[PDB]
Protein backbone atom coordinates (compact mmCIF):
# COMPACT_ATOMS: atom_id res chain seq x y z
CA UNK A 1 0.00 0.00 0.00
CA UNK A 2 1.48 3.30 1.25
CA UNK A 3 -1.45 5.39 0.06
CA UNK A 4 -1.21 8.88 -1.39
CA UNK A 5 -3.77 9.64 1.34
CA UNK A 6 -1.50 8.28 4.05
CA UNK A 7 1.73 9.71 2.78
CA UNK A 8 0.46 13.22 1.91
CA UNK A 9 -1.95 13.82 4.77
CA UNK A 10 -2.19 13.46 8.54
CA UNK A 11 -5.74 12.39 9.37
CA UNK A 12 -7.06 14.37 12.37
CA UNK A 13 -10.65 13.20 12.86
CA UNK A 14 -13.79 11.98 11.20
CA UNK A 15 -16.22 14.84 10.53
CA UNK A 16 -18.91 13.19 8.43
CA UNK A 17 -20.26 9.79 7.49
CA UNK A 18 -22.88 8.27 5.29
CA UNK A 19 -23.81 5.35 3.14
CA UNK A 20 -21.57 7.18 0.75
CA UNK A 21 -18.39 6.76 2.82
CA UNK A 22 -16.78 9.20 5.29
CA UNK A 23 -15.18 12.67 5.40
CA UNK A 24 -12.07 13.40 7.49
CA UNK A 25 -10.44 16.66 8.63
CA UNK A 26 -6.79 16.23 7.51
CA UNK A 27 -3.63 18.25 7.51
CA UNK A 28 -1.62 18.22 4.28
CA UNK A 29 1.95 17.59 5.33
CA UNK A 30 3.67 19.65 2.63
CA UNK A 31 1.59 22.80 2.84
CA UNK A 32 0.45 22.76 6.50
CA UNK A 33 -3.19 23.46 5.60
CA UNK A 34 -6.32 21.66 6.81
CA UNK A 35 -8.65 20.07 4.24
CA UNK A 36 -11.80 18.02 4.28
CA UNK A 37 -11.20 14.71 2.41
CA UNK A 38 -14.10 12.41 1.47
CA UNK A 39 -13.01 8.79 1.05
CA UNK A 40 -15.54 6.45 -0.49
CA UNK A 41 -15.50 2.88 -1.91
CA UNK A 42 -14.65 2.93 -5.65
CA UNK A 43 -17.60 1.96 -7.90
CA UNK A 44 -17.33 -0.75 -10.55
CA UNK A 45 -15.67 0.88 -13.57
CA UNK A 46 -18.16 1.82 -16.26
CA UNK A 47 -21.15 1.44 -13.97
CA UNK A 48 -23.93 3.95 -13.51
CA UNK A 49 -22.64 4.35 -10.01
CA UNK A 50 -19.19 5.31 -11.33
CA UNK A 51 -20.76 7.84 -13.67
CA UNK A 52 -22.52 9.29 -10.71
CA UNK A 53 -19.36 9.34 -8.63
CA UNK A 54 -17.46 11.08 -11.41
CA UNK A 55 -20.12 13.76 -11.86
CA UNK A 56 -19.25 14.93 -8.40
CA UNK A 57 -15.59 15.34 -9.37
CA UNK A 58 -16.44 16.99 -12.73
CA UNK A 59 -18.88 19.41 -10.90
CA UNK A 60 -16.14 20.27 -8.40
CA UNK A 61 -13.56 20.72 -11.16
CA UNK A 62 -15.72 23.54 -12.64
CA UNK A 63 -17.25 25.12 -9.54
CA UNK A 64 -13.92 26.04 -7.85
CA UNK A 65 -13.74 29.78 -8.11
CA UNK A 66 -16.75 30.94 -6.08
CA UNK A 67 -16.75 32.27 -2.53
CA UNK A 68 -20.02 30.53 -1.70
CA UNK A 69 -19.19 27.05 -2.99
CA UNK A 70 -16.74 24.81 -1.08
CA UNK A 71 -13.46 24.83 -3.12
CA UNK A 72 -12.02 21.72 -4.66
CA UNK A 73 -8.31 20.89 -4.55
CA UNK A 74 -7.85 17.37 -5.89
CA UNK A 75 -9.33 13.93 -6.40
CA UNK A 76 -7.72 10.55 -7.02
CA UNK A 77 -8.27 6.79 -6.75
CA UNK A 78 -6.38 4.27 -4.76
CA UNK A 79 -7.19 0.94 -3.41
CA UNK A 80 -10.79 0.35 -3.39
CA UNK A 81 -11.35 3.99 -2.83
CA UNK A 82 -12.00 7.28 -4.53
CA UNK A 83 -10.95 10.41 -2.61
CA UNK A 84 -11.88 14.13 -3.04
CA UNK A 85 -9.91 16.80 -1.20
CA UNK A 86 -11.87 20.00 -0.58
CA UNK A 87 -11.60 23.23 1.39
CA UNK A 88 -12.21 22.68 5.10
CA UNK A 89 -14.85 24.96 6.74
CA UNK A 90 -14.04 25.34 10.42
CA UNK A 91 -17.48 26.56 11.42
CA UNK A 92 -19.19 23.22 10.83
CA UNK A 93 -22.49 22.61 9.04
CA UNK A 94 -25.55 24.88 9.03
CA UNK A 95 -27.46 21.85 10.31
CA UNK A 96 -25.36 21.74 13.44
CA UNK A 97 -25.77 25.50 14.06
CA UNK A 98 -29.56 25.08 13.66
CA UNK A 99 -29.64 22.08 16.05
CA UNK A 100 -27.73 24.10 18.72
CA UNK A 101 -30.06 27.09 18.20
CA UNK A 102 -33.08 24.81 18.54
CA UNK A 103 -32.00 23.64 21.95
CA UNK A 104 -31.20 27.17 23.20
CA UNK A 105 -34.39 28.76 21.76
CA UNK A 106 -32.36 31.47 19.99
CA UNK A 107 -32.60 31.25 16.16
CA UNK A 108 -31.11 33.16 13.21
CA UNK A 109 -32.66 36.65 13.33
CA UNK A 110 -34.14 38.36 10.25
CA UNK A 111 -30.92 40.11 9.27
CA UNK A 112 -29.03 36.84 9.59
CA UNK A 113 -31.64 34.88 7.61
CA UNK A 114 -31.39 37.49 4.83
CA UNK A 115 -27.57 37.12 4.87
CA UNK A 116 -27.87 33.28 4.64
CA UNK A 117 -30.40 33.54 1.81
CA UNK A 118 -28.26 36.07 -0.14
CA UNK A 119 -25.04 34.13 0.33
CA UNK A 120 -26.35 30.73 -0.71
CA UNK A 121 -28.40 32.52 -3.39
CA UNK A 122 -25.10 33.86 -4.87
CA UNK A 123 -23.67 30.32 -4.73
CA UNK A 124 -26.76 29.06 -6.61
CA UNK A 125 -26.54 31.87 -9.17
CA UNK A 126 -22.93 30.74 -9.90
CA UNK A 127 -23.83 27.00 -10.18
CA UNK A 128 -26.85 27.84 -12.36
CA UNK A 129 -24.74 30.12 -14.61
CA UNK A 130 -22.63 27.04 -15.35
CA UNK A 131 -25.76 25.21 -16.67
CA UNK A 132 -25.69 22.93 -13.63
CA UNK A 133 -28.11 22.34 -10.73
CA UNK A 134 -27.26 21.24 -7.19
CA UNK A 135 -30.38 19.05 -6.46
CA UNK A 136 -29.71 18.57 -2.75
CA UNK A 137 -29.66 21.91 -1.00
CA UNK A 138 -30.28 21.54 2.78
CA UNK A 139 -28.61 22.60 6.06
CA UNK A 140 -26.31 19.57 6.28
CA UNK A 141 -24.87 20.53 2.82
CA UNK A 142 -24.21 24.15 3.72
CA UNK A 143 -20.96 24.85 5.61
CA UNK A 144 -19.81 27.79 7.69
CA UNK A 145 -16.48 29.57 7.51
CA UNK A 146 -17.98 37.83 9.14
CA UNK A 147 -19.71 34.51 8.71
CA UNK A 148 -19.47 32.90 5.27
CA UNK A 149 -21.86 30.21 4.07
CA UNK A 150 -20.68 27.81 1.35
CA UNK A 151 -22.59 25.16 -0.60
CA UNK A 152 -20.97 21.71 -0.41
CA UNK A 153 -21.79 18.10 -1.19
CA UNK A 154 -21.94 18.17 -5.02
CA UNK A 155 -22.97 14.47 -5.13
CA UNK A 156 -26.36 15.20 -6.79
CA UNK A 157 -25.10 17.87 -9.27
CA UNK A 158 -26.25 17.36 -12.85
CA UNK A 159 -26.66 19.49 -15.99
CA UNK A 160 -29.71 21.73 -16.06
CA UNK A 161 -31.40 20.00 -19.01
CA UNK A 162 -30.70 16.43 -17.78
CA UNK A 163 -33.53 14.00 -18.64
CA UNK A 164 -32.53 11.86 -15.64
CA UNK A 165 -32.01 13.09 -12.13
CA UNK A 166 -31.25 11.66 -8.75
CA UNK A 167 -33.73 12.99 -6.18
CA UNK A 168 -32.32 14.98 -3.24
CA UNK A 169 -33.52 14.82 0.43
CA UNK A 170 -37.28 14.24 0.63
CA UNK A 171 -37.68 16.97 3.23
CA UNK A 172 -36.49 19.67 0.76
CA UNK A 173 -37.78 18.16 -2.44
CA UNK A 174 -40.09 20.10 -4.76
CA UNK A 175 -43.16 18.20 -5.97
CA UNK A 176 -42.46 18.66 -9.65
CA UNK A 177 -39.14 16.81 -9.26
CA UNK A 178 -40.85 14.03 -7.38
CA UNK A 179 -43.36 13.96 -10.27
CA UNK A 180 -40.47 13.48 -12.75
CA UNK A 181 -40.99 16.86 -14.40
CA UNK A 182 -37.52 18.28 -15.00
CA UNK A 183 -38.43 21.31 -17.11
CA UNK A 184 -37.34 23.87 -14.45
CA UNK A 185 -34.64 22.20 -12.42
CA UNK A 186 -32.99 25.39 -11.11
CA UNK A 187 -36.31 26.24 -9.35
CA UNK A 188 -36.00 23.01 -7.37
CA UNK A 189 -32.77 24.46 -5.83
CA UNK A 190 -34.72 27.69 -5.04
CA UNK A 191 -37.51 25.73 -3.32
CA UNK A 192 -34.99 23.80 -1.17
CA UNK A 193 -33.09 27.01 -0.24
CA UNK A 194 -36.34 28.58 1.05
CA UNK A 195 -37.03 25.58 3.24
CA UNK A 196 -33.39 25.68 4.35
CA UNK A 197 -33.94 29.29 5.53
CA UNK A 198 -37.16 28.24 7.29
CA UNK A 199 -35.16 25.67 9.24
CA UNK A 200 -32.65 28.40 10.19
CA UNK A 201 -35.55 30.64 11.34
CA UNK A 202 -36.34 28.03 14.05
CA UNK A 203 -39.01 25.83 12.48
CA UNK A 204 -39.79 22.34 13.70
CA UNK A 205 -37.98 19.53 11.80
CA UNK A 206 -39.51 19.18 8.34
CA UNK A 207 -41.80 16.32 7.33
CA UNK A 208 -40.41 13.53 5.14
CA UNK A 209 -43.83 12.63 3.78
CA UNK A 210 -47.50 12.56 4.74
CA UNK A 211 -50.04 15.34 5.08
CA UNK A 212 -47.67 18.09 6.32
CA UNK A 213 -45.34 17.35 3.36
CA UNK A 214 -48.13 17.90 0.83
CA UNK A 215 -49.28 21.06 2.55
CA UNK A 216 -45.88 22.72 2.18
CA UNK A 217 -45.90 21.75 -1.49
CA UNK A 218 -49.18 23.62 -1.83
CA UNK A 219 -47.05 26.67 -1.05
CA UNK A 220 -47.75 26.98 2.70
CA UNK A 221 -44.78 27.92 4.81
CA UNK A 222 -44.22 25.92 7.97
CA UNK A 223 -44.69 27.81 11.24
CA UNK A 224 -41.64 30.00 12.18
CA UNK A 225 -41.26 30.86 15.92
CA UNK A 226 -40.31 34.51 15.46
CA UNK A 227 -41.84 37.58 13.83
CA UNK A 228 -40.50 38.27 10.35
CA UNK A 229 -41.29 41.28 8.13
CA UNK A 230 -44.20 40.65 5.76
CA UNK A 231 -41.96 41.40 2.74
CA UNK A 232 -39.43 38.75 3.75
CA UNK A 233 -42.15 36.15 4.55
CA UNK A 234 -43.68 36.84 1.10
CA UNK A 235 -40.33 36.20 -0.56
CA UNK A 236 -39.95 32.84 1.27
CA UNK A 237 -43.51 32.03 0.24
CA UNK A 238 -43.03 32.74 -3.41
CA UNK A 239 -39.85 30.64 -3.35
CA UNK A 240 -42.03 27.58 -2.52
CA UNK A 241 -44.78 28.39 -4.98
CA UNK A 242 -46.34 25.21 -6.55
CA UNK A 243 -45.62 26.74 -9.94
CA UNK A 244 -41.86 26.61 -10.45
CA UNK A 245 -42.08 29.47 -12.97
CA UNK A 246 -43.35 31.74 -10.19
CA UNK A 247 -40.32 31.17 -8.02
CA UNK A 248 -37.48 33.62 -8.46
CA UNK A 249 -34.38 32.63 -10.37
CA UNK A 250 -31.14 32.74 -8.40
CA UNK A 251 -30.18 35.93 -10.28
CA UNK A 252 -33.54 37.53 -9.35
CA UNK A 253 -33.19 36.41 -5.72
CA UNK A 254 -29.76 38.00 -5.33
CA UNK A 255 -31.04 41.31 -6.81
CA UNK A 256 -34.30 41.24 -4.80
CA UNK A 257 -35.19 44.46 -2.98
CA UNK A 258 -35.74 42.64 0.26
CA UNK A 259 -32.10 41.54 0.24
O1 LIG B 1 -16.33 19.52 1.36
C1 LIG B 1 -16.34 19.76 2.61
N1 LIG B 1 -15.73 20.83 3.16
C2 LIG B 1 -16.01 20.75 4.47
O2 LIG B 1 -15.48 21.56 5.29
C3 LIG B 1 -16.84 19.61 4.80
C4 LIG B 1 -17.12 18.95 3.56
C5 LIG B 1 -17.92 17.73 3.48
C6 LIG B 1 -18.19 17.02 2.22
C7 LIG B 1 -17.10 16.60 1.42
C8 LIG B 1 -17.32 15.90 0.21
C9 LIG B 1 -18.63 15.53 -0.07
C10 LIG B 1 -19.68 15.88 0.74
C11 LIG B 1 -19.49 16.63 1.92
C12 LIG B 1 -18.51 17.27 4.70
C13 LIG B 1 -18.29 17.96 5.90
N2 LIG B 1 -18.71 17.73 7.18
C14 LIG B 1 -18.20 18.61 8.09
C15 LIG B 1 -18.40 18.75 9.47
C16 LIG B 1 -17.73 19.80 10.11
C17 LIG B 1 -16.91 20.76 9.44
O3 LIG B 1 -16.38 21.71 10.19
C18 LIG B 1 -16.73 20.69 8.03
C19 LIG B 1 -17.37 19.59 7.40
C20 LIG B 1 -17.43 19.13 6.02
MG1 LIG C 1 -24.33 15.72 2.56
MG1 LIG D 1 -23.28 12.57 -8.59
Amino acid sequence: MKSRYTTEFHELEKIGSGEFGSVFKCVKRLDGCIYAIKRSKKPLAGSVDEQNALREVYAHAVLGQHSHVVRYFSAWAEDDHMLIQNEYCNGGSLADAISENYRIMSYFKEAELKDLLLQVGRGLRYIHSMSLVHMDIKPSNIFISKVMFKIGDLGHVTRISSPQVEEGDSRFLANEVLQENYTHLPKADIFALALTVVCAAGAEPLPRNGDQWHEIRQGRLPRIPQVLSQEFTELLKVMIHPDPERRPSAMALVKHSVL
